[PDB]
């Protein structure tokens, strides 16, 4: 049977490729994940059709309806079988699917225009000029949500009192608000993404200060699925290879053009 694997176009994980129109299946992507999923598959022996969240985001229990969206969603309600994307383990989310061990570290991070004079998460705590946010429906803003921590919580009580909305629908969104702004927005997303986009053209932008946590994306499966233990073992003989390493190389370091 074939897996259904969800994921979630988030550069450089998973990226259309140029002219991809044209190309159909999963020749339509690349990317790290996409490079991570055809591993995966080779060592736990099953054919997959990458399919692409349908509706874009990584995945959050709505407050409300108590329904999970995004990937989360889609291995909950038993639309895709596997989530290989840069899906952060966090404990609300292991109550309801399962977690590999982790393929990749990372911690929240900021993004500002070059020249934009904040050092810190405290340095935008303090100050109003410049406005400031995070992703929809992820692990980050969550993180805002929950922290106890003084200065994460006045930040909190700043973003979800700002009108018009200082969070984004994707990544690249939030990228494209710090360019227009003229660095009057700074943005919070994951360091992982913030060392590929700092490196890439138009070399306008830039990470700034210590990672404010420290956790792990891993490979999702449903609650209790077959496939969970022969995923992480994957993950662990990949890691121990030398195969993650040289993925991240060809996907940060080989692709960075800003000198
Ligand atoms: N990796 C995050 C998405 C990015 C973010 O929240 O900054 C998640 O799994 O929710």
């Amino acid at each position: 049977k074939t897996v259904v694997v969800t994921t979630i176009l988030e550069s450089p994980y998973v990226m259309m490729k140029k002219n991809h129109e044209m190309l159909e299946g999963n020749e339509r992507y690349e990317g790290y994940c996409v490079d991570l999923a055809a591993e995966i598959a080779k060592h736990c022996g099953f054919k997959y059709k990458l399919t692409i969240v349908g509706d874009g985001k990584y995945g959050a229990r709505d407050a409300d309806t108590k329904i999970w969206n995004g990937m989360v969603g889609e291995l909950v309600y038993g639309k895709a079988d596997i989530a290989i994307a840069p899906l952060t383990i966090t404990l609300v989310r292991e109550e309801v699917i399962d977690f590999s061990k982790p393929f990749m570290s990372l911690g929240i991070s900021i993004m500002i225009k070059k020249g934009t004079p904040i050092e810190s998460a405290e340095d935008l705590s303090k100050q109003t000029e410049i406005a400031y946010g995070t992703l929809d429906s992820g692990s980050t803003k969550e993180f805002f949500r929950r922290s106890k921590i003084a200065v994460f919580d006045k930040m909190w009580t700043y973003m979800r009192s700002a009108e018009p909305s200082v969070f984004v629908r994707t990544t690249a969104e939030g990228v494209a608000r710090v360019r227009k702004s003229k660095g009057k927005y700074a943005y919070l997303l994951e360091s992982t993404m913030n060392e590929y986009i700092t490196q890439r053209k138009p070399c306008d932008t830039m990470k700034v200060g210590g990672n404010l946590d420290s956790k792990g994306y891993g490979i999702a499966t449903p609650k209790g699925s077959s496939l969970g233990n022969a995923v992480n073992l994957a993950v662990l003989k990949l890691n121990e290879q030398g195969l993650l390493d040289k993925l991240k190389n060809k996907w940060w370091r080989d692709k960075g053009e800003c000198g």
